[PDB]
RNA sequence: GGGUAGUUUGACUGGGGCGGUCGCCUCCUAAAGAGUAACGGAGGUGCGCAAAGGUUACCUUAGAGUGGUUGGAAAUCACUC
């Protein structure tokens, strides 16, 4: 059995039907769809505290399910002290099932654990259908637990789709149920 | 141990002294092969690396703009040029 995530299945059973019909887009893969989700956290304050940058590799591993990579300082600069090389950043790229059952899980549960979750900014489009915008308390996640975090921490979310505008995004997004603030 | 004796105490230099310089490397002067002077104009150097060497395989920056927890002009992430 090819196991399937649920919003796999809403996707091909649905959505792809209802965005053609409503761009009358020609052929049927025109439809857009989902390439990668990128979640990254930049811990500047890690070229102190390595603890902090342990923490948020392993917070990252127990939200997501798979390891991240700790990115390098592409430039040595002084205003924050930073040193060429440096651990600084750390992210997780989110691909096929995966990505589909992490998203799903966000939306549906992680989503409405936010303090005064209002929506969401439906308007952080970078005009190319790359969506991103972030979360400041990971404890939203019931996946971690809240006793062994060493300090509170956000992080930034890109969803990477295959349209060319802002507009087929935000339709994919809201069939998809994205909670935008509107 | 200058009581006594034998000697040394550089050169370049718009006179000599004083100052500065003395080997090697890069550019200009140098007039489109090479070479070419001045106390002409700007710099470096008396090392470093057990990989920062050898080879195989795979990748591509910086900048500007744009969307983003602290994050600000600028950190990390994504896209366009």
């Amino acid at each position: 059995m090819n196991y399937v995530p649920e919003l796999k299945k809403y996707y091909k059973d649905s959505v792809i039907k209802e965005l053609v019909k409503e761009f009358e887009y020609k052929s049927i893969m025109q439809v857009p769809k989902l390439e990668k989700i990128v979640i990254s956290v930049g811990v500047g304050e890690a070229v102190r505290n390595k603890k902090l940058l342990d923490s948020a590799v392993l917070e990252l591993a127990q939200i997501t399910g798979q390891k991240a990579v700790k990115t390098k300082a592409k430039k040595a600069i002084a205003g924050f002290k930073i040193r060429q090389g440096q651990e600084i950043g750390a992210k997780v790229t989110l691909r096929g099932n995966a990505m589909y059952e992490f998203l799903y899980k966000l939306i549906h549960l992680a989503l409405p654990r936010v303090k005064d979750f209002r929506g969401i900014n439906g308007d952080a489009f970078d005009g190319n259908g790359n969506y991103s915008f972030g979360i400041t308390e990971q404890i939203i996640f019931s996946e971690i637990d809240y006793d062994k975090i060493e300090r509170i921490s956000g992080l930034n979310i890109t969803i990477v789709t295959t349209a060319s505008n802002d507009k087929e995004s935000k339709a994919l997004l809201l069939k998809f149920g994205m909670p935008f603030s509107n």
